[PDB]
């Protein structure tokens, strides 16, 4: 028997990531061969990263730390277009290294909510050793890590628990938003991505608008939408790893100016969940299946996506 899933949710909340970690974890995987098919994703990300960060330390106003790296910076663009093809000197990997160790590359780096920067740029660049070596084959993790804005609709099967899943993904950012009614028919649940750590963050889209505040806006629509009265709404609050780290140290008054709680992930990791979940209009008879997840940890997605799938048996597929 069938189960249609849906996965909504603003961009670069972690819908795709979410479609690979069924693979991984129903799947057996990536391939070599198909992992190898990820690896120009994997230097385009680098590269874009540093680029970024570059960047904006020219609209910041931010030197280097040490001069030397601005010839580092003028072979970065001389090198750049390997990367973008698949390849990664050793060359080209000392001067990214370089730029990514200096001190003011690290100021701007740290500043990175005045602009937009991937979120997997620390990952890949603190992994240049690894990403540069010969015969470099991307990892799992590197795949799940690799950021591609979904511009169509992507439709995945896999098979659980003795089910047939048929998983939809499309993208969530303003231009694409017209293309999610494509996909409303026959919807056993919606999971609604909302990255957690978007809430300092700006839209790509338009930097006039609060990330957090255009999920909850989107949220607001889908949940209370009487076209899904019975389609199950599962809530992911995903990058929970971003979001402990980013609590410590910026403030979720930039998103909710009346929040009285502490810096700290548990009451404001609940005051976020708290502020979706009043949006639903019928709290009496609509229930919201909320978990806390971390899209690229295969674990924590195999656990969470167990308890979800367990849910959505028992309420979606008896047999009459
Ligand atoms: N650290 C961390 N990174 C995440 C998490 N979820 C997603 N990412 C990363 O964020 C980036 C965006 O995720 P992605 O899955 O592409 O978003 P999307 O919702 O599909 O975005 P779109 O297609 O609507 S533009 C990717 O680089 C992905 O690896 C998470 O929970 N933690
Ligand atoms: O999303 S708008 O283009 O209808
Ligand atoms: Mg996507």
């Amino acid at each position: 028997r069938e189960v249609k899933l849906l996965l909504l949710g603003a961009g670069e909340s972690g819908k795709s990531t979410i479609v690979k970690q069924m693979k991984i974890i129903h799947e057996a995987g990536y391939s070599e061969e198909e992992c190898k098919q990820y690896k120009a994703v994997v230097y385009s990300n680098t590269i874009q990263s540093i680029i970024a960060i570059i960047r904006a330390m020219g609209r910041l106003k931010i030197d280097f730390g040490d001069a030397a790296r601005a010839d580092d910076a003028r072979q970065l663009f001389v090198l750049a277009g390997a990367a973008e093809e698949g390849f990664m000197t050793a060359e080209l990997a000392g001067v990214i290294k370089r730029l990514w160790k200096d001190s003011g590359v690290q100021a701007c780096f740290n500043r990175s909510r005045e602009y937009q920067l991937n979120d997997s740029a620390a990952y890949y660049l603190n992994d240049l050793d690894r990403i540069a070596q010969p015969n470099y084959i991307p990892t799992q993790q590197d795949v799940l890590r690799t950021r591609v804005k979904t511009t169509g609709i992507v439709e995945t099967h896999f098979t659980f628990k003795d089910l047939h899943f048929k998983m939809f993904d499309v993208g969530g950012q303003r231009s694409e938003r017209k293309k999610w009614i494509h996909c409303f028919e026959g919807v056993t649940a919606i999971i609604f991505c909302v990255a957690l750590s978007d809430y300092d963050l700006v839209l790509a889209e338009d930097e006039e608008m609060n990330r957090m505040h255009e999920s909850m806006k989107l949220f607001d629509s889908i949940c209370n939408n009487k076209w899904f009265t019975d389609t199950s709404i599962i809530l992911f609050l995903n990058k929970k790893d971003l979001f402990e780290e980013k609590i410590k140290k910026s403030p979720l008054t930039i998103c909710y100016p009346e929040y009285a709680g502490s810096n700290t992930y548990e009451e404001a990791a609940a005051y976020i969940q708290c502020q979706f979940e009043d949006l639903n209009k019928r709290k009496d008879t609509k229930e919201i299946y909320t978990h806390f997840t971390c899209a690229t940890d295969t674990k924590n997605v195999q656990f969470v996506f167990d308890a979800v799938t367990d849910v959505i048996i028992l309420n979606n597929l008896k047999d009459c």
